[PDB]
RNA sequence: GGUUUAGAACGUCGUGAGACAGUUCGGUCCCUAUCUGCCGUGGGCGCUGGAGAACUGAGGGGGGCUGCUCCUAGUACGAGA
C-alpha cells in the first residue's frame, strides 16, 4: 500500500528574501536526489521550478511549487526518504504565496545570504512561520 | 542633369513683334605642361688620396578606428524591478 512510511516523510519549504538561493537549492536538491539530470541556472531560465514564462524572464518564482525527492542520505545511510519541498517567491508583492503554502508544510527551510542575511522579506516570512510556528532550520 | 543661346508647345501678358522668380520636350564642355607644386627616378660634383662595404642617426613620413559576445558577475547599487 503506502510506499513510503510516514516517518520517512518530510514537508518542507525554502522561504527567505528575493535572490536568497532559494530557486537554486531546489534545483541542487533535484540534481543530488536525481529526479533531474541538468542542474541548470535562473538566470538562464533554465530553473524547472520557475515554469511561468515571466518567471522565466524575470528569474522571479511568482508561485509556490511543490516537488517530491528520495534523498536516501549522504552515505545511503537511510532508506530513501520522500523530501515534499515547497519552493515559495519571496517578493512581498507575492505574500499569500509563502502564506499559502506555509500552513500546510511541516518544517521550513529559511534561505539566508552569506553576504546580507537577514533583508527585509526574511524578517515578513520569519513572521508567517511564527503564525503557522512550523519547527525551523536555516541553510546561509 | 540644373542653370541662363539658337527649335517647339502650354498657361498667362501684349494689338503685335515677343516676354514670364512659370512650366515643358531637345540641345558641340578644347589645350601635347615652359615655370612653381607634387609623385617617382636618375646624371654631375661635392664631402680634400682613391676604393668596397656596414652602419649611426639629426631630421621626415606612415600608423593611431571601433562593435558585439562571454568573463569578472546576476557581483556593486537597489525593499524590489
Ligand atoms: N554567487 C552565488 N550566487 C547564487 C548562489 N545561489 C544562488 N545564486 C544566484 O542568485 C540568483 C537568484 O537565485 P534564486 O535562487 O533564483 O533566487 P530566489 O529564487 O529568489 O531564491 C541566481 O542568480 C543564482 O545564480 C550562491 O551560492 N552563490
Ligand atoms: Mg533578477
Ligand atoms: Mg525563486
Ligand atoms: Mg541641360
Ligand atoms: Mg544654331
Ligand atoms: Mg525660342
Ligand atoms: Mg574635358
Ligand atoms: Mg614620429
Ligand atoms: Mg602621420
Ligand atoms: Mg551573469
Ligand atoms: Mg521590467
Amino acid at each position: 500500500a503506502r510506499t513510503t512510511p510516514i516517518a520517512r516523510y518530510r514537508n518542507i519549504g525554502i522561504s527567505a528574501h528575493i535572490d536568497a538561493g532559494k530557486t537554486t537549492t531546489t534545483e541542487r536538491i533535484l540534481f543530488y536526489t536525481g529526479v533531474n539530470h541538468k542542474i541548470g541556472e535562473v538566470h538562464d531560465g533554465a530553473a524547472t521550478m520557475d515554469w511561468m514564462e515571466q518567471e522565466q524572464e524575470r528569474g522571479i518564482t511568482i508561485t509556490s511549487a511543490a516537488t517530491t525527492a528520495f534523498w536516501s542520505g549522504m552515505a545511503k545511510q537511510y532508506e530513501p526518504h520522500r523530501i515534499n519541498i515547497i519552493d515559495t517567491p519571496g517578493h512581498v508583492d507575492f505574500t499569500i504565496e509563502v502564506e499559502r503554502s506555509m500552513r500546510v508544510l511541516d518544517g521550513a527551510v529559511m534561505v539566508y545570504c552569506a553576504v546580507g542575511g537577514v533583508q527585509p522579506q526574511s524578517e515578513t516570512v520569519w513572521r508567517q512561520a511564527n503564525k503557522y510556528k512550523v519547527p525551523r532550520i536555516a541553510f546561509v
